[PDB]
Formats: C-alpha cells, structure tokens, sequence
C-alpha cells in the first residue's frame, strides 16, 4: 500500500506553561517525518536539537511521530503540519492556540 | 557569528526539460540544512530520497547547500525557501516558474 496517515493532528487551544501534544501517525511509510511550523520545518531527529522545548515522541517503526511542546509559549501559536517528507504527504495543517491564564 | 545566509535563492524562470539551480549558502552553521517546496519540507539527506529529480549539491563543509532539479517539470513550479532547521532560518521564498516553448 501507499503511504497513508493513521492519525492527523487538528486545531487545540492549550494553557501557557502547559505541554501540547499534536498527533501523527503514518502507515506504509519507513522514511522521514517531521513537523513544520508555520511553514518552518523543525527537522526529523527526535529530540529536535535546536528547539529546546520541542520532540517528538511515540515509536517510530510502529508509525508514530507526535509533537509535543513544553513548556507551551506565547510563540507557538502557529499553524502545524506532520509531513512524510520522501512521500510528499502532508497532514491538514492544525491551528495551535495559546491562552494566558488570569490569576488573583 | 550567529548563522547566517551567504546566498539567498531567487525568482527564476527555467525551461520545460533543462536543468534547474536554486542556490543557498550559509555561514557559521553545521546544522541541518534542507528546502521547502511551497511549504513541504523536501528532507535533508543531500540525495533528497524519494524525489528522483531532487538532490542536494555542494559540500556542506563550504556551507553551500543548492537545491538541482533535473530535468525540470511542470510540477516543479512552487516557492522554493532554504532553511536551516535548527536555527530557524528561512530564506527568502523564490518562485521557480517554468517556461513551455509552443510548437
Ligand atoms: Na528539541
Ligand atoms: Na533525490
């Protein structure tokens, strides 16, 4: 079979200072996965060098490849892709939205 | 220095057939390097596996990391940006537009 997706993310609203977990999963697919961030690719290394609070999580030959943010900030409001690079398959783009907790 | 760009794709105009150069250089930066066709990232192994006409030129110790398409198809016509992944780099976009002669 082609490459397919299994799971997809979609819109969430997440806490600042809370994590995100954005779903993917791909089947018949060994290459490379990974995120992009407003168009921005994050890269495909799991723990995402160079993005401090980001990574990828889930096994990777059983076709998961998450992204989860922690802690969330107000720069991760953006519109998220999990993308099978070799493959030229894209998920729907998920809108993340970030909301500032009032205290007192 | 922080990484920075040394050359910056741009628009181009190439024929139906012949072979395409974007180029992109970076200084200061050993990071990974890839392109994104109208936002979908193309991949960093300089073979660019799984796009027969892709591949990746240049020597990444010189920082040069130009994106070849050949031989050019209709399908080729997108935004190109180079980015360099781990630093959050992009380049500004280049429209690569492909010319059909009529006869
Ligand atoms: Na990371
Ligand atoms: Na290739």
């Amino acid at each position: 079979a082609d490459p397919h997706f299994l799971q997809q993310p979609e819109d969430m609203v997440v806490l600042l200072g809370e994590e995100a977990r954005l779903p993917c999963a791909l089947g018949a697919y060994r290459g490379l996965v990974q995120w992009t961030k407003d168009g921005l690719a994050l890269g495909g290394e799991r723990d995402l060098p160079g993005w401090s609070r980001y990574w990828i999580s889930g096994n990777s030959a059983s076709g998961q490849h998450d992204l989860h943010i922690k802690p969330v900030e107000l720069e991760d409001e953006a519109s998220y892709e999990c993308q099978a690079s070799q493959a030229g398959l894209r998920s729907r783009p998920a809108q993340l939205h970030v909301m500032v907790p009032h205290h007192h």
